[PDB]
């Protein structure tokens, strides 16, 4: 049952399939023991947990020269990320993409007739599934061959107390423990929520036997609500969002965020603000035949076998919180402060564990400052003025102010945006670039091509904040925005160099006004 | 044959309409002369050619509070780019990128069979044509409308002298004049390169009356030519690029050069080096039926009736270096200062006129800094150390410093790159993001899901040079530069906050080995 792999030396692909019988195991599989008997030094800290958080801090801690153990119940590192989480999320939103592009071109040039074509969901899951283990191997054999990591694997953590662990039947002493335990999908308290037909991010990669009717139903608002529902509504089903408040507040342009659910809309999705699920319905074989909810006009009844709930995670604080005393937030978040230490000595909390923003970002540089400060490097992390973006069947991205925002708070400013404000609106051949040029040039489908806006502070002449939708701006958005947090302005972007045709057009256009000392919006 | 537009406001649709009538004129179409003849000040310049140059001086001019006034053949301002060049270049782009994954995945999901499928290649000409009004008609009415220039369009420039230039059939005087021809389409000096069959980027869009058939000939290792060529091969034909020296040059790194050649080869791209065309054979109809030409293993026959040449483009002096007598360069290129002034007084140079780099940037930037110039402005231009990129089925993406000219150049150095070096090599289901997650998880595609790295001074710690192969990370490459050229180390790329999953992963990787005084690779 104890799996000595210490002197093993797996391959990536070795390590997949390793992970895979694991995995399927009907017995559970064996435990992943990779620890080295010989070093005689003392554990700097345990990680409970080896996921972006757990994973990240022990590079960290390892590279500074420490020494960590990790423990986690799975038989891969990484966590949630390649298993059910970020990397499910984005196989589903290239599909979304590439769905979309097929269904406005459908039956002209290569692009087959999407009429009536229905795609098949269980077929892409199946396809993660079947392929998910790639990453999961190579972060077993990078953080072994290349990172020099001790680890327990496919053993659950008994914390013993603030210097103790039990793993693999063994007792661990540490001088700190770093809790890394992340956050589980949102509960729903509504009769019916177990049937079956009803999953959510984790569940939908694990239990999904069969394929669903023509009708889907999501719940929620979130960024995963709306991400896996554009992927359901491209695979040609009708996809209804019962949203509790507004959808995408996380878009403070209002344009922009006009602009990205004008395009939802008009790929037939339907979008119900202020709506509570209170029933869902099942059928003689507990399988789930509708799903009833109260909205703002009433009333209304869905007939559906397939529901997705996008709710909220929750962090798994609970048996930590009893075993070591810990003080809890309102939202069953671990309380820490600045340098990510807890109420109890010695013990730290990052990632998920610790609440939002839930972001692959702040599990990781939470997981390495609270390394650092177990190495006696004290510092501090409140993650603050970061970029942020999400996928709909396209990809949005935001950073710093909305316009309106910009405005209300006493700035004069002028904006630069694509397409521009005049009588034929977004029916225009800009913007374009990457992955809009078909839009872009195809008949009645310029108004799909995207739309983008940067907010400038009129007398400062500085950035205050860039919104973009459409393909290729995320990763400048990283970089982007520390040139935003150094004090850039429209003169420093309009001396770039672009790389024409660009996803964002910032640079030329700033260039064609920073001419003038009076700035005039275009 | 002159129409007044002044006073006139046409919609950027209406321009457009208005300009596709105008350019399928059967006796030329009348003049568009926007002038204000109200104002009394004298023209601070007279830019000659209202392309990428000459269209942002006159912005920044104007912004700048001087008079300027355009001359123009085209009854549109943008010059080639909307046209004949980068345009029509990336739509093409985005069919080959479309292509090469409708390919991959034939039958599969949502895909087509692709097997013995040819698409039409005059379709996506014709495509082009249909639609390239739309930029056109953004062009002419942000000029006049939103930038509030003057500009005479579909009338050819008649240079009197270094003050003096007719327009329209009247004279018009200035301070100065700002030359912005551009440059033209490159000749190749072999038989038969007239016969009906044979094309350029240029012609291709005017003159492609018929569907070409099953194999291709490129003439030249360009990006024109690579870019081209790779969508020419998506159509399903089979493509041959002779290229007088050796493929990519431009591509200094290494194994970033050998990813992106080997996937070409593997999509049945056929690339010939040190290949030279000695005669291009016509059939009795005057009609191209086959390409001869001296490569290093001998002379070789190619069978085709359809020819691309790639090759460079050359500046449009001649005329007016006689006129005003200005020093040319070996290439043809007119000769300017570090302030872009000609060996004529008051006369300068700017664009692909004054000739490389070829790029857009160059055009734009030149062009408004002989404005500042000419304000009384002075400052200096030398483009360098700009990042780059261009297409093949992928996005690559380069700046700074291969891995191995890194080395060469004394530098002690570390990477930091996607996919590892193991005895798996390509085939691992990394890197990965938008665009690329059908190829990390489809059965046997691994390989084709990118490749990327950074070269890092291992003493300063400083990155010096960055390469990617994929998508989405082209815009992301205009700032990273900015970042770069301002001293950027793997410490500080590796505190910024990434958006998971991304085209590039340089942020999160940096961090997994910037906790070490001593860099080690990954
Ligand atoms: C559907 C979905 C999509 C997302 N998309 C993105 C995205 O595009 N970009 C982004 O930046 N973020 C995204 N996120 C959020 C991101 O996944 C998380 O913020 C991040 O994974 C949290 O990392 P962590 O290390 O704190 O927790 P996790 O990665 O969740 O891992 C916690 C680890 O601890 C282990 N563990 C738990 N209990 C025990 C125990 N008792 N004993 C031993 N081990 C235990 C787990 O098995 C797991 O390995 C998404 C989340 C979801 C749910
Ligand atoms: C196929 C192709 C693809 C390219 N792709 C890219 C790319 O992806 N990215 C990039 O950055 N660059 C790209 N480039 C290069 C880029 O298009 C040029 O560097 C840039 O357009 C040059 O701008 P310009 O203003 O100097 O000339 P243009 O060549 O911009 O315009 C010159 C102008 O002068 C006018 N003119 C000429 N003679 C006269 C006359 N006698 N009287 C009046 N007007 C006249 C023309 O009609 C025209 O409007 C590409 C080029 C080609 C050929
Ligand atoms: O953040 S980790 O690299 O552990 C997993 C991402 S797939
Ligand atoms: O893209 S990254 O290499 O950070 C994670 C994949 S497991
Ligand atoms: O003239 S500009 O360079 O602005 C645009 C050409 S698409
Ligand atoms: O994208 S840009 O507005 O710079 C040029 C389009 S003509």
């Amino acid at each position: 049952k104890v799996w000595n792999a210490r002197n093993d030396h797996l391959t990536i692909n070795q390590w997949a399939t390793r992970i895979d019988e694991i995995l399927e195991a009907p017995d559970g599989g064996e435990v992943i023991y990779n620890v080295d008997e010989n070093d005689p030094r003392e554990y700097d800290a345990i990680f409970i947990g080896g996921g972006a958080a757990g994973r990240f801090g022990s590079a960290y801690l390892r590279a500074m020269g420490g020494r960590q153990l990790i423990v986690d119940r799975w038989p891969f590192l990484g966590g949630s990320c390649p298993h059910n989480a970020c990397v499910p999320h984005h196989l589903f939103s290239d599909c979304a993409a590439e769905l979309m592009l097929a269904r406005t071109f459908s039956g002209q040039y290569w692009f087959p007739d999407m009429t009536e074509k229905v795609v098949g969901i269980k077929e892409v899951v199946d396809l993660f599934r079947a392929g998910r283990n790639g990453p999961h191997g190579i972060m077993n054999f990078q953080s072994k061959e290349q990172l020099n990591l001790e680890y327990i694997l496919n053993c659950p953590a008994k914390v013993i107390d603030n210097h103790t662990v039990e793993a693999a039947g063994k007792v661990f002493k540490a001088k700190n423990l770093i809790l890394a335990v992340g956050a589980g999908p949102g509960t729903l308290d509504v009769p019916g929520v177990n049937a079956k037909g009803v999953f959510d991010h984790a569940t939908l990669v694990e239990e999904l036997d069969y394929e669903p009717g023509s009708t889907v139903v999501v719940v929620g608002g979130s960024k995963t609500a709306v991400e896996y529902g554009c992927f359901f509504n491209a695979t040609g089903r009708r996809t209804v969002m019962l949203v509790r408040t507004e959808p995408l507040k996380l878009i403070k342009d209002n344009e922009t965020r006009a602009y990205v659910l004008d395009r939802m809309k008009e790929q037939g999705m339907e979008i119900i603000s202020g709506s509570n699920v209170t029933r869902i319905e099942e059928d003689a074989n507990g399988r789930v035949q509708a799903v009833v909810a109260m909205t703002p006009n009433g009333e209304m009844r869905i007939e559906t076998d397939f529901v997705f709930l996008g709710l909220g995670e929750q962090p798994r604080s609970a048996e930590l919180a009893k075993i070591l005393g810990l003080d809890l937030g309102p939202k069953g978040e671990v309380l820490v402060n600045e340098y990510l230490q807890t109420s109890v000595p010695n013990v730290y909390a990052v990632g998920d564990l610790i609440g939002g923003p839930m972001e692959m970002f702040k599990a990781r540089k939470s997981g390495c400052y609270a390394a650092r400060n177990v190495m006696g490097e004290k510092i501090s992390y409140t993650p603050k003025n970061y970029p942020d973006f999400l996928h709909t069947h396209y990809e949005v991205s935001f950073l710093g102010m909305g316009e309106e925002e910009a405005r209300a708070a006493g700035h004069e400013i002028v904006t630069i945006k694509m397409p521009p404000d005049t009588e034929n609106g977004l029916n225009v051949a800009l913007p374009a670039s990457d992955r809009t040029m078909l839009y872009a040039f195809g008949k009645g489908t310029a108004h799909m091509s995207g739309f983008q806006k940067i907010v400038i502070d009129a007398k400062t002449r500085k950035v205050l904040g860039a919104h973009h939708v459409g393909y290729g701006a995320k990763d400048a958005f990283q970089y982007l925005n520390v040139l935003i947090k150094q004090g850039l302005t429209v003169d420093e972007l309009g001396d770039m160099d672009e790389l024409f045709l660009n996803p964002t057009h910032f640079i030329q256009l700033s260039r064609l006004r920073a001419g003038s000392k009076n700035l005039v919006s275009l």
